[PDB]
């Protein structure tokens, strides 16, 4: 459709509480007589940019924050300026993650990190270690099983493994990120996407498995493990698997660390609707009604708020995702992440196919950022 002044149009992510977020919609329209309309088109990230302009697009739009610096570098975003009172209820890290140079550029909502989902039928005591995975499939297997099954077309899922030895994005040191300082093709980041590709060298996994194909496998008992976040526990639910959260594998004795994303509310700075997205935001989303009410549908993982966090901590779900929260990093959020993940995305699919050796698809992927930066 097309932006308007009196209602509300919001994007946000296929895999997550869309239709609970709708409920909040409805909410505010009972109060105030404007309508919301949650949509969730695909490539909803690439979009935005293209459409803010022209005129359609959303007034707000939901993504993880490490690609609203750079939205904010084309002015696509309008600051945030929340008072004290309400930056005060949630959690000062996720302000953080939404500051780009000097400016908060979004609402932080939740916080979000892969872990280690296993079949506690299947597994009663699943493994501590990706180098105990080939011998679990291989056990797996005569029972027309499999270990692990994950979605590998996009490195989100890859990542925790790549970053375990030493791999990283960006180095941050002392402020800020050195952009001409990218580690995707060190020795850390090689032996990483190295045991990867070993897994499916020696057919302990598929390198054509996507997230459906990894969610369904699971969901239907087929496969032992897989690697995903909050979102994905509702599907779960319905499955009837009886499954555990935990922390991810460890390769060569480091933990796993994810990159860490939290799900952020930014507003279209050409929004016709600042006001009423900003009350929106603040006064029915971010509430504890709001919160649970999206996280009904698919659970959105830490909270950003502090009063509705501390219900949510009791479950050791969430506990293992904080857990595997803390050995990761929080993403980055400066403009060069887009170039980032799309080189990375590359790397891993050359590696996990064959086009590419590890080595080379990495220095490619090294070569690509850095010359972009
Ligand atoms: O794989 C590259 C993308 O990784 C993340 O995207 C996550 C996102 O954080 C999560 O909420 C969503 O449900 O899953 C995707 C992975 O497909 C980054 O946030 C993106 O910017 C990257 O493109
Ligand atoms: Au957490
Ligand atoms: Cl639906
Ligand atoms: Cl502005
Ligand atoms: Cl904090
Ligand atoms: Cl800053
Ligand atoms: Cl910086
Ligand atoms: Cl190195
Ligand atoms: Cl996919
Ligand atoms: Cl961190």
């Amino acid at each position: 459709m097309k932006i308007e002044e009196g209602k509300l149009v919001i994007w946000i992510n296929g895999d997550k509480g869309y239709n609970g977020l709708a409920e909040v919609g409805k909410k505010f329209e009972k109060d105030t007589g404007i309508k919301v309309t949650v949509e969730h088109p695909d490539k909803l990230e690439e979009k935005f940019p293209q459409v803010a302009a022209t005129g359609d697009g959303p007034d707000i739009i939901f993504w993880a924050h490490d690609r609203f610096g750079g939205y904010a570098q084309s002015g696509l975003l309008a600051e945030i300026t929340p008072d004290k009172a309400f930056q005060d209820k949630l959690y000062p890290f996720t302000w953080d993650a939404v500051r780009y140079n000097g400016k908060l550029i979004a609402y932080p909502i939740a916080v979000e990190a892969l872990s280690l989902i296993y079949n506690k039928d299947l597994l009663p005591n699943p493994p501590k270690t990706w180098e105990e995975i080939p011998a679990l499939d291989k056990e797996l297997k005569a029972k027309g099983k499999s270990a692990l099954m994950f979605n590998l077309q996009e490195p989100y899922f890859t990542w925790p493994l790549i970053a375990a030895d030493g791999g990283y994005a960006f180095k941050y040191e002392n402020g800020k990120y050195d952009i001409k300082d990218v580690g995707v093709d060190n020795a850390g980041a090689k032996a990483g996407l190295t045991f990867l590709v070993d897994l499916i060298k020696n057919k302990h996994m598929n390198a054509d498995t996507d997230y459906s194909i990894a969610e369904a496998a699971f969901n239907k008992g087929e496969t032992a493990m897989t690697i995903n976040g909050p979102w994905a526990w509702s599907n779960i639910d319905t499955s009837k698997v009886n499954y555990g959260v935990t922390v991810l594998p460890t390769f060569k004795g480091q933990p796993s660390k994810p990159f860490v994303g939290v799900l952020s509310a930014g507003i279209n700075a050409a929004s016709p609707n600042k006001e009423l997205a900003k009350e929106f935001l603040e006064n029915y989303l971010l509430t504890d009604e709001g919160l649970e009410a999206v996280n009904k549908d698919k659970p959105l993982g830490a909270v950003a708020l502090k009063s509705y966090e501390e219900e949510l901590a009791k479950d050791p779900r969430i506990a293992a995702t904080m857990e595997n929260a803390q050995k990761g990093e929080i993403m980055p959020n400066i403009p060069q992440m887009s170039a980032f993940w799309y080189a990375v995305r590359t790397a891993v699919i050359n590696a996990a196919s064959g086009r590419q050796t590890v080595d080379e698809a990495l220095k490619d992927a090294q070569t690509r950022i850095t010359k972009l930066s």
